[PDB]
């Protein structure tokens, strides 16, 4: 008495005949993005379904006009009921709803609808539609993905991370000059406050992120000033938004010796470092159930970040 | 002995006539926004200058054509010069520049300069001037604050928040029946998660925001449903960011009782409240030097809140 769960939530209305077909982003997590229904006398027709992949597939054979449901990056089926034609044959109509307040009912024309069988849509995410076809839709159902419990970007690399050329922009904080017409050492102590905002974020297809929070766990570029110039390091791995931004007033104390009979002039500047590259993770579902789909996947890193407050110091004879 | 310092930096040069004024943000975190400046053969003829509260105020008396810089949200000196009229009687030259490049040179047209006096901008946050005029400038100091360690928004408080009727929108997450035609209950799960959005803003003059990190120190508006309705609570006391935003996947599992001979609709919604609503507090500036700046402040308060998700179930015989 073994229990199995899965992350998707499938469940095949109609008859038996046909030839199996499967349309689903299981894959890659790709969304139903735009459906097509044809009807009948007795049957759904034909269904044509988009995902957000680009995959556009027709089952059964179309006649007559079609119905539309086009479905907006974060619009989740709410509800979803469908009917067999009433003879166990063929699916005989779809009826949803969304979370956009969107409805859409197709049925067959001539035959009335008898049991309804209303759908349990987990996440609300529809991953697409799996059934037989032939001339007709002989049974169809639409896949959801599962209640979710969390979504993760991992495993993230940035393969070109080594051949990037830091682009470092100055950013001037303060210049000061002292003197010292003694013949004795003076020092100045002289501090220092920058506001820096930090940003990171990894590129997602937003039907997706629209959809889930998802939690990256991951390094990011980093960016110092060390002895021959800029270097850019991949940080350690922790926890970040999809699209984060935190801000810190950086401060430093500053001792300058000024020697006598001498000018020093004190140069406070700091570094500010954007970065725009490619990178490579895996996203990990964990359902509430305890089922996991995950996926390799790509985008792009955008960040900004800093370098530490720089002080030079230049000294000249008056 | 003992070391005093203090939250701001003000080097006055010039002479010792004229009358007294000081003109600056120490009350209320105000910012020099723009400044006129008109100079005759021996002199600093006269400043005018605005602060970024509206305060605008002329001092000695404008002759001739003036110099003008305005500063915009975020633009802070990086360098100051100031140098008398040689004889120790007036205001001579200001010579200035900003962290975003620019650069202002006022000065006394006949007379040679001599002596100049470069000054530490400290945070590069100028409050505004302080010195002494006549028909002239007798002398004149730019106050600065000086380099910052945190400033914080504390001591918040909503003082409408109770008074507020509680407007929330419905998010359907999902619906679904089940019908028992037996002559015993039924139990059916259902797991649901829905990603939320929540927010948090408090106003600030967007000078002192573009220069500082701006800490939060607050509660903040929640919203409830309770079986009366929905209720509003000021939320216990937090670290924020002065914009915060947050997401998650909200989630919930629920066991469901179909009665005997009986339908069961189950709905699944949550409750989103847009808060729009006046906030007080007090900001409090700690400088790198130990000293601080504080005062009074009010302003607006946005923020995005979720209720829990709520399951609502009806009954029909059947
Ligand atoms: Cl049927
Ligand atoms: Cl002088």
């Amino acid at each position: 008495g073994s229990h199995m769960t899965y992350p998707t939530n499938l469940e095949i209305i109609g008859g038996q005949g046909g030839s199996s077909f499967s349309f689903t982003g299981e894959n890659n997590g790709a969304s139903l993005e735009k459906i097509w229904v044809w009807v009948g006398g007795w049957q759904i027709k034909a269904v044509r379904a988009w995902l957000s992949d680009g995959r556009d597939e027709t089952f059964g054979v179309p006649s007559g006009s079609h119905q539309e449901y086009v479905f907006t990056p974060g619009e989740c089926f709410t509800s979803l009921s469908l009917w067999g034609n009433g003879a166990g044959t063929r699916l005989g109509a779809i009826k949803f709803k969304t979370n956009k307040g969107g409805e859409f009912f197709a049925h067959m024309t001539s035959w009335g609808l008898k049991t309804e069988y209303p759908m349990d849509v987990g996440s609300g995410y529809c991953l697409g539609i799996v059934g037989r076809g032939g001339s007709d839709i002989d049974c169809m159902g639409f896949m959801f993905l599962n209640a979710v419990q969390s979504t993760v970007l991992t495993n993230v690399n940035y393969p070109t991370i080594n051949q990037l050329i830091p682009k470092v922009a100055t950013e001037e904080i303060k210049s000061v000059s002292f003197e010292n017409k003694t013949s004795v050492k003076q020092e100045q102590k002289v501090e220092t406050s920058k506001k820096v905002i930090k940003t990171s974020s990894w590129s997602m297809t937003k039907s997706f992120s629209s959809t889930f929070s998802v939690e990256v766990s991951a390094g990011i570029p980093e960016i110092a000033e060390v002895s021959t110039g800029f270097s850019i390091s991949f940080g350690v791995e922790s926890t970040h938004s999809l699209e984060q931004t935190d801000e810190k007033n950086e401060t430093l104390t500053t001792t300058v010796e000024v020697p006598p009979k001498k000018k020093v002039d004190v140069h406070i500047t700091i570094g500010r470092a954007s970065f725009d590259l490619p990178y490579t993770g895996t996203v990990k579902i964990t359902c509430k159930n305890g089922s996991v789909l995950q996926y390799e996947t790509k985008g792009q890193y955008k960040g900004v970040a800093y370098t530490d407050i720089k002080v030079n110091t230049v000294e000249k004879d008056l």
